């Protein structure tokens, strides 16, 4: 929704989005999306869900990128 | 023109472009392009040209993309 | 192979790949690839192999973009 | 909003987002973005707003970029 | 070292890799990688494995990306 | 140079660059730039300049990046 996005970009809440706030916001979103993708990928490799990739989980991932 | 393009990369003026000067140039050019693009987008949203994006301007922009 | 790669990624040598480890490795590898490509490009201009592009080399390159 | 977003990827209105609709939505969204950008760029070069870039306009623009 | 990859690129078996063979290979590999990634994302959201994202599954996804 | 560029973009030769012309050109130039880069890489691997990569050239390249 238009209103919430505005409030999030407007960090100093003065009701004017500056160029610097736009730039910060775009960088922040890009960072968040890249971190989300990497976690999604990690969780896909970590079959047994324990937070680590063992050598057998790894080996399976690696043969399968084909 | 040839000299001018070389001089732009050769930031310490020694008449030779080092590998670090190439890397720095490739970064600077990419950063300039991204600034230019972002500034252009910004200016397109900033309908009254006052250097800031107000909620009204922001709603008009959000609405006309999706 | 998978083995060597697992070892490379497992920087702390504890036999497990952590998410922090995956992040480090992805950043490392991205950086290496960029550096390889920029080196390959630089080497193709640096015709005498001395580690600098001189103006003559530059003009041979600027001259040839066809 | 999750419904708004869902209802948009779900092109055929069957309440199910297929893999093909994901792939199409991703492509569509990429296309629209690029077109919008190219529109802005063009407009920025076409100072007099006549719908064409003349060599005078192209020359200015070739200045900065 | 490199033999399997060279043979995979060298599609006509002449013991040479041509520019067109390299190009066809790079495109082929890029197409498969983009497919594997998008499939991975899809599958992570399709929790019941039925090949569709239903509204519950999607809301869990979109909610989970904050 | 600029006029050479402008004339190249002005496909219909009417002295004006249209929006359709700009679109046509961006796709063209994108394609050209991607070919040019792949070409530069290829040429760097093809040490003997016969226009083909033989196995000993390929192995050398592969080793250099491994
Ligand atoms: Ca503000
Ligand atoms: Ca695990
Ligand atoms: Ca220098
Ligand atoms: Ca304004
Ligand atoms: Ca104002
Ligand atoms: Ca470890
Ligand atoms: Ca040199
Ligand atoms: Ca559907
Ligand atoms: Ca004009
Ligand atoms: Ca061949
Ligand atoms: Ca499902
Ligand atoms: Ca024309
Ligand atoms: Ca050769």
């Amino acid at each position: 929704m238009a209103e919430a996005l505005f409030k999030e970009i407007d960090v100093n809440g003065d009701g004017a989005v500056s160029y610097e706030e736009v730039k910060a916001f775009v960088s922040k979103k890009r960072a968040i999306k890249n971190e989300q993708l990497l976690q999604l990928i990690f969780k896909s490799i970590d079959k047994d869900g324990d937070g680590f990739i063992d050598f057998e989980e790894f080996a399976k991932f690696y043969g399968s990128i084909a």
